[PDB]
């Protein structure tokens, strides 16, 4: 029987790292100075003190414990957690958070279409496919300027309509870097409630665009204006436990009602997936969070680590600009987050990791977390002398 | 749109310590629980299991992205566990899940993939969540008997008879050892002639083994499953390492894909790590490693063999005492098949009539099929449990 599975397309991202003086600027995970993907003081210190206070390891709840459930909604939220219609599910990740809120959307509206991002977080695409979902793209990324091509997001997401969902990035886009204006979310918002799609928030780097509260400032908008929101958030970078596998699903809701059958639904969805959620990441999340010293040094260390990589982003920025004397790619201290589309060609793409040695996803999409001081000059003077 | 949504039943599982709960009763007893609990009602972390805590803390660097198929020394060590010195690497495919019903979620879409018309067969009866997540993926649920409602036992002729309908490419589910909720399990001979009919019909047995430690022992709970990984070329089984490593909630489970051909367990192991990435892109890293960690280290994997072996000894001790409570007092030896049975789990045998008297004039809770948790009992509420279901004439 086993003899019939088809091959199957692997990860583009992933498959670099296997792929991998080498430059990696390939999978997006935080690296420090030395290249190392550190643990967060107040993480270390939570564990530590978990390790201590937990005296058994039962089962737990079906849909996460309700201090994570809690702790999460405050941090995306903050005082627009309306509980009364709000729905937690912890879940697998920020993956798994986006998987049970398909099959969630899927129960309610059999016959719904999804939009994403010209372009968007390829595990978006591959997962609904798998799922069988109709797939749409509105208008994002603008190639010439590297910036966001809002007048033709405006108009293809005009064309959603009732049961529809809208997929968009809470902040620091992947793989663009190019972020939407508070501004720009209230029109988002407007359009929205003009064609009654249901729109659905990848909140996965809340910390690395412009801080904790300005970052989740489009997606408190969208909330405070729209009945019924999804959100998935992710804890894997912000908190840096990435192999933890922990995140959770918010179903906003418009009553106490539609709130119950929501959260009955997402229990469920748990039940017939793996029974119980991972419960080890999410416990670290909450202690950190209602833990007033370790939510301090945690914020204090996260605040360092996106400081330090905008100035990593102005420091590329000027070394090409030298190394040109046009501000041509000025637009890499615009962006906003871990990445950056550089837009050169898949063929300069290749020629760049065959022959400079540096490893960039073939979209020309970079982890700025990845460059440092000494390779800054390095990558500026391969992607100047690749430049067709 | 949300308003759509169709009602879901709760797990029941809440119902259950609700009633108990509200109870005011002095002397209620709770038998319907579903993990162990030792002399002190309590459910403790393992030693071992805290020693490779400490251990990791210590060791642990980073939190980066590690296995999309889990870690080496995980898939390695599992498979040895159950598998033995029989583990041939070179035809297994294995992939680290969430729990044990993560790992048969993922066999269940893994085989529907391979064949779009399969077809399940479970045990009458089986672990109610079996059924679930079948009836929830829409795929066709087939039953075999099983569950001996008049002995206590397996009800084998049956099993067979029923089993003789299975077809090539149909998925037969049989649980390693320990079956949940009966109690009742199948001897090696029986094994045996299983094999015969699964070669017979060419159906593919998916093994649910979550009980590995708690029947017989460590290696004479894997006698069953080891006999069908020889006999038959395609093998799949869902392990979980929630119950005799104690830790449930961390949910740490193994999906292992036993292949004909290297070639194929190439597309299985691809298929796998797919699948992985299309539900949480990455498998629980904490409670895999406490494992792989307990397993790899001489000093600790003898520490925890000797605590699951006291734990198992424990419940058997239990077993004996209430079948000889129940002897003297019903002057016969019907309930002697409380002795027999193996596993933390029972199916007395009781309607839910006789179930409910039980509660009502005793005080005794227990699950609505007659389902108790050994664990649970104890010297003082042995002797209760006996006079309450020759009382109610069971
Ligand atoms: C990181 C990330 C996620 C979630 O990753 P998890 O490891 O599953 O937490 C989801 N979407 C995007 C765009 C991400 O970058
Ligand atoms: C406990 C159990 C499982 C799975 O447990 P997980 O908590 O998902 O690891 C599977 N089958 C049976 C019969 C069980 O008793
Ligand atoms: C499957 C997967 C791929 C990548 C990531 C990290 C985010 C990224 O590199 O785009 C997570 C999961």
């Amino acid at each position: 029987m086993l003899g019939n599975l088809k091959p199957q397309a692997p990860d583009k991202i992933l498959a670099l790292m296997g792929e991998f003086g080498k430059i990696d600027l390939g999978v997006g995970v935080y690296k420090d100075a030395t290249g190392h993907t550190p643990i967060m003081r107040a993480v270390h210190a939570a564990e530590q003190r978990m390790l201590e206070t937990e005296t058994t390891k039962t089962y737990a709840g079906l849909s996460g414990e309700p201090e994570f459930q809690k702790a999460m909604g405050e941090l995306i939220l903050g005082d627009g957690l309306k509980s009364e219609t709000t729905a937690t599910l912890a879940t697998v990740g920020g993956t798994g958070a986006l998987r049970q809120a398909l099959e969630l959307a899927r129960m309610a509206n059999p016959d719904l279409r999804v939009f994403v991002s010209d372009p968007t977080w390829p595990n978006h695409v591959s997962i609904m496919n798998f799922m069988g979902l109709p797939v749409q793209t509105y208008r994002y990324f603008d190639a010439e300027t590297r910036g966001v091509d809002f007048e033709g997001m405006k108009a293809d997401l005009a064309a959603a309509k009732k049961g529809d969902m809208v997929l968009l990035h809470g902040c620091c886009h992947n793989p663009t870097g190019a972020n939407l204006t508070l501004d720009q979310w209230a029109e988002i918002a407007s359009i929205l409630e003009k064609t009654g799609a249901l729109p659905l928030i990848d909140l996965a780097y809340q910390g690395f665009g412009d801080g904790l509260e300005e970052d989740a400032a489009g997606t408190r908008l969208i909330a405070s204006r729209i009945p019924e929101v999804l959100i998935a958030a992710s804890c894997s970078k912000n908190f840096g436990i990435y192999r933890e596998r922990t995140g959770c699903l918010l179903a906003l809701c418009a009553d106490a009602a539609t709130r119950e059958l929501a959260q009955g639904a997402m229990a469920f969805l748990n039940r017939q997936t793996y029974s119980f959620p991972p419960f080890h990441g999410a416990k670290i999340v909450s202690t950190v969070l209602t833990t007033p010293e370790l939510r301090a040094d945690w914020m204090a260390e996260l605040e360092a680590v996106r400081s330090g990589m905008l100035r990593l982003r102005e420091q590329l920025a000027g070394e090409l600009r030298d190394l040109s004397g046009s501000d041509r790619f000025g637009f890499v201290a615009e962006h906003r987050g871990m990445f950056s589309r550089l837009g050169a060609t898949p063929e300069q793409v290749k020629r760049i990791k065959e022959e400079f040695g540096i490893y960039m996803v073939g979209d020309s999409r970079i982890n700025i977390a990845g460059l440092n001081d000494n390779t800054i000059p390095i990558l500026a003077r391969a992607i100047i002398e690749v430049g067709v």
